[PDB]
């Protein structure tokens, strides 16, 4: 009872005559891609136009289909699948015939069951299921907020959020990648969403006596109440500003106030063995101490609560003892939970989508993880070319409140020859009952033209607000809406804003392109005009009313131009970022648009957009966590990402003091300065690490020169790190250039350059910053070192004192507070630039090559224009470096390619650093040998 087979241009379609599974479709998309559809039913037409794919099946690409007993094989000269004709399933062989990857069953359809609307009859919850007992590596999946690197035998749920941002692309230890093309939502490992703590464990109380947990409420440090709870649980606002759950009626004023405080005490048994998840979703202060121990300290601000993740190793009967601390704040709490899987499943690949018409995924081989995003990127778009600009340093504030205060900010920079790119104007400059009008009140942006021109004139670049959020008193609403374009079910429950006596909103719907024409052409009209550089996207989530439920966010975008909430709840991002783009191509085609998001999916590289991982806490455990985040980006597919640096809200401790509202540091209690200041120079130094540099967030104010005063040490370090930034611009925006024309990624985990060390792949405080530089941020307070893993099989120099090291160690490095320690990989060819303001002042710049000896070197510099498109007319160049230890030599190759501006004589000197060395970090003065370099090949012999 084999299926039948019938060849397509593309690949194969097989009807399975037994099971669910009706046909399974393979279609060769590139020499290392198949995608692979599992399809309940014979119309494949029922599967809808991908948000993420822009790749249609190859028509260049050679393969062979070769049928033999009940086996099926499809190959290319990369990729060979081998489908069962029994069951369906398929076998994925690198070109050498070794098992990369192999399905289980045919993938398990369920009825759905997270979409609070009415669901297509066609439309299922998917589940596919992969590599039984693997050892392998996972890694990349988006920005998650819970520390993890290497996935493999934990959870993540592909949610989307202010802190969250899914991009299901998959990246394994083993040779090849997956994307998974559903828009909904997602889980990798267990299927089911964390439930309840009181759904897989048993429950005891204070008294011992079985039951729920002892929930006591207090109003200060006075007991008001105490009482036995089963399910404790006020996570979730219904409508507006009321909770889901109400709390006690006596202590209900305590709450509002924030002198309200609760404890939960009892004991929890697990009913079965082996790792279970743990989530504490909450704002405000809460702690949770198990066995005695603490487990979780975190405290986030009370709009903006998330999960804090912990597993551990349970066995059923054990009874263990469990104390939580919650002084709420004004914020939200729930408790959550996962008893482990089948053990079968305890170590196997699993996705799992909330609907969807069919398994939709694509396998992409890679022999490394570069070539592996490479597939990412040729599926769901090339990341195109940012201005280079955007690789500077960036300033914004929560926020600037006139013309005036933002170009005094940029001029202080300025004055104080501390270098800068770029400036941002944030939210509330328009008219305060017109969010939507795009308009600019008068009082404090009376010139809008004058404002951008003066910022222009000062050589930098000026971006601006703009969300997807209109008031219905507008025009603009008013004409989205003729259209029914504006999703309107939020006025219904009229959930007000936070601005004033609070105003009724909508947002609108981007999945139309008639509707995103419409948007851009409403901020053409009013922004663009004025000459604005660049567009900050938020809350295009969507965030249309802050802690509702997830369900209630769902039905809130229904309906949507593709159906419910739930089916496109990641996807939001996407076309919305694509109209803004391109507007920007039909306006000016010859400039390079930028766009700053708070959210993505696959794809949103194609709009030209970085990404920020939003409104994280001035907490020492976010910035911790941010490395993760960074690092899962980039290895799901999307390089050019940054945060908050300093966190988007500090405690109320660093907002207000005796002195009242703290703007500059001075403002702030003796007490806390010294926090203040550690944690922004920290965080300053690991923000000129990723790939954009941006300071940004509520008051305090954020400016180098409002966090500490001239001369100190933290001022200086600040500034040392913004320079160091600029003077490595040669090399960064090399990177930068390789994002587009060789697929590259920025923000690298360890598994991409050092895939064959076990031990590299799990670390999640270190990662690679290009091809040369180690960076491990210090993310402890009052720490003066850190331990840092040095990678096997390269030997590594310090990059402040030229000391050499020895890899496959761990070392104690030091870390003193003005220093976050810093690796160069031996055989690293680092090009520097002279000391600038801001990028252009760099073009055509004199370079000085450090060449850092012991191995074999490779790094070809990168230059344009930096402003237009003409690169994508070949208009750039590339100035090949290339050293050969044995023999010492650097060969600066043959420039290759032109572009208008591009000088034809370059000043290169070059120095060749084996140890320590005063001068490790000295660029201007150490002593290097001198080139007057015309495009000619040169070599340069090291000293004796
Ligand atoms: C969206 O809201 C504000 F506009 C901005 O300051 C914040 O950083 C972002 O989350
Ligand atoms: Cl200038
Ligand atoms: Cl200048
Ligand atoms: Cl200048
Ligand atoms: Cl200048
Ligand atoms: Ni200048």
């Amino acid at each position: 009872a084999l299926a039948q087979v019938e060849r397509t241009a593309e690949g194969v379609v097989l009807t399975l005559p037994e099971g669910t599974v009706k046909k399974l479709r393979l279609q060769v998309m590139g020499e290392r891609i198949i995608r692979v559809t599992a399809l309940p039913g014979t119309d494949f037409g029922i599967v809808p136009e991908s948000i993420q794919v822009v790749a249609k099946p190859a028509t260049n690409v050679p393969f062979s289909v070769d049928q033999a007993g009940e086996k099926l094989v499809l190959k290319t000269s990369q990729v060979s699948a081998e489908v069962s004709l029994l069951d369906g399933t398929v076998s994925f062989r690198d070109a050498k015939g070794n098992v990369l990857l192999q399905e289980e069953n045919r993938g398990t359809f369920s009825p759905v069951i997270h979409d609070p609307d009415p669901v297509d009859a066609d439309s299922y919850a998917l589940r596919q299921e992969f590599n039984r007992g693997s050892d392998e590596g996972f890694f990349g999946l988006g920005q998650h907020q819970n520390g993890q690197v290497n996935y493999a035998g934990e959870n993540v749920e592909l949610t989307t959020y202010n802190l969250v941002i899914s991009i299901p692309f998959l990246v394994s230890s083993r040779n090849y990648g997956l994307l998974w093309d559903n828009n909904s939502i997602t889980r990798f490992g267990d299927p089911r969403e964390a439930q309840p703590l009181n759904q897989s464990l048993k429950l005891y109380d204070a008294e011992g006596k079985e039951g729920g947990l002892t929930v006591r409420y207090f109003v200060g440090d006075e007991l008001k109440l105490t009482r036995v709870e089963a399910d404790f649980n006020h996570q979730f606002y219904k409508q507006g500003n009321e909770l889901e759950n109400p709390f006690p009626e006596e202590v209900a004023g305590a709450y509002k106030n924030n002198t309200l405080r609760i404890e939960l005490e009892g004991s929890i048994e697990a009913q079965a063995t082996g790792k279970h998840q743990f989530k504490m979703y909450n704002s405000g202060y809460a702690q949770l101490s198990l066995d005695g121990e603490v487990v979780l300290d975190r405290w986030r601000m009370n709009w903006n609560p998330w999960y804090h993740n912990f597993y551990r190793e349970l066995n059923a009967g054990d009874k263990h003892k469990l104390k939580v601390s919650w002084k709420p704040d004004g914020g939200f709490f729930h408790l959550r939970h996962l008893d482990p899987l089948p053990a079968n499943e305890q170590h196997e690949l699993s996705l799992a989508s909330e609907t969807g018409k069919a398994i939709d995924y694509y396998f992409v081989a890679g022999d490394t993880k570069d070539d592996i995003i490479s597939g990412y990127r040729q599926l769901t778009g090339k990341s195109v070319m940012l201005p280079k600009w955007a690789y500077g340093f960036w300033q914004s504030r929560e926020r600037y409140k006139s013309s005036d205060e933002i170009i005094q900010n940029l001029k202080e920079y300025r004055d104080r020859k501390i270098p800068i790119d770029n400036i941002v104007l944030d939210w509330s400059y328009w008219p305060e009952d017109a969010w939507g009008s795009h308009d600019f009140d008068k009082q404090f942006f009376p010139d809008p033209k004058a404002l951008v021109d003066k910022v222009h004139a000062m050589n930098a670049q000026i971006m601006i607000s703009v969300w997807p959020k209109f008031y219905p008193t507008t025009d603009n609403y008013k004409e989205l809406n003729a259209k029914g374009f504006m999703f309107n079910r939020n006025l219904d429950e009229k959930n007000l804003d936070w601005i004033g006596k609070g105003y009724l909103n909508a947002f609108y719907d981007p999945f139309s392109p008639e509707a995103t024409a419409i948007f851009w052409k409403q901020i053409r009209d009013k922004i663009n005009v004025h000459g604005f550089d660049a567009w900050w996207l938020d809350a295009v989530e969507p965030d249309i009313h802050s802690n509702l439920t997830f369900e209630k966010r769902k039905w809130l975008m229904t309906p949507n131009a593709r159906g419910n909430g739930a089916e496109i709840f990641n996807a939001y991002a996407v076309p919305h970022a694509e109209g803004v783009y391109q507007g920007e191509l039909a306006t000016d085609g010859d400039k390079r648009s930028f766009i700053l998001t708070r959210s993505g999916f696959g794809g949103i590289q194609r709009t030209g957009s970085a990404i920020w991982s939003g409104d994280i806490v001035s907490r020492w455990s976010d910035m911790k966590d941010q490395i993760a985040a960074g690092i899962g980006t980039n290895l799901a597919g999307v390089t050019n990402w940054t945060f908050d640096i300093g966190g988007f809200t500090p405690e109320d401790r660093f907002r207000h003091g005796k002195k009242g509202f703290v703007g500059s540091w001075t403002a702030l209690d003796a007490e806390q300065v010294d926090e203040w200041q550690e944690l922004n120079t920290r965080w300053y130094q690991f923000g000129a690490f990723v790939p954009l540099y941006r300071s940004h967030g509520q008051n305090p104010y954020r400016e180098i020169f409002n966090i500490a005063d001239e001369g100190t040490e933290v001022y200086n370090a600040m500034v040392w790190y913004t320079k160091l930034r600029y003077y490595l611009m040669p090399y960064i925006y090399t990177l930068g250039g390789d994002t587009y024309h060789k697929d590259g990624t920025i923000m690298r985990g360890l598994v991409m350059d050092f895939p064959n060390d076990r031990k590299a792949w799990d670390i999640n405080t270190q990662y690679m910053f290009g091809p040369a530089f180690l960076v491990n941020p210090v993310y402890e307070y009052k720490a003066r070192s850190r331990d840092v893993y040095l990678p096997a099989g390269s030997d590594w120099y310090n990059f402040y004192t030229g000391e050499k090291l020895a890899g496959g160690q761990t070392i104690t490095a030091d870390a003193p507070l003005a220093r976050v320690p810093l690796f160069v990989k031996a055989g690293a060819i680092v090009p520097t630039g002279p000391l600038i303001q801001h990028v252009d002042e760099g073009l055509n710049s004199p370079l000085l090559i450090t060449v850092y000896t012991g191995a074999n070197g490779s790094f070809d510099i990168y230059e344009d224009d930096g402003r237009s498109l003409k690169y994508q007319q070949g208009e750039w160049s590339r100035i090949p470096l290339s050293y050969d230890d044995v023999t010492g030599t650097l060969i600066i190759g043959d420039r290759v390619g032109s572009f208008t501006g591009m000088a034809d004589e370059r000043n290169i000197r070059v120095r060749f650093i084996a140890g320590p060395t005063a001068d490790a970090t000295n660029f201007d003065k150490a002593a290097a040998e001198a080139v007057t370099y015309t495009g000619k090949s040169v070599s340069i012999k090291r000293p004796r």
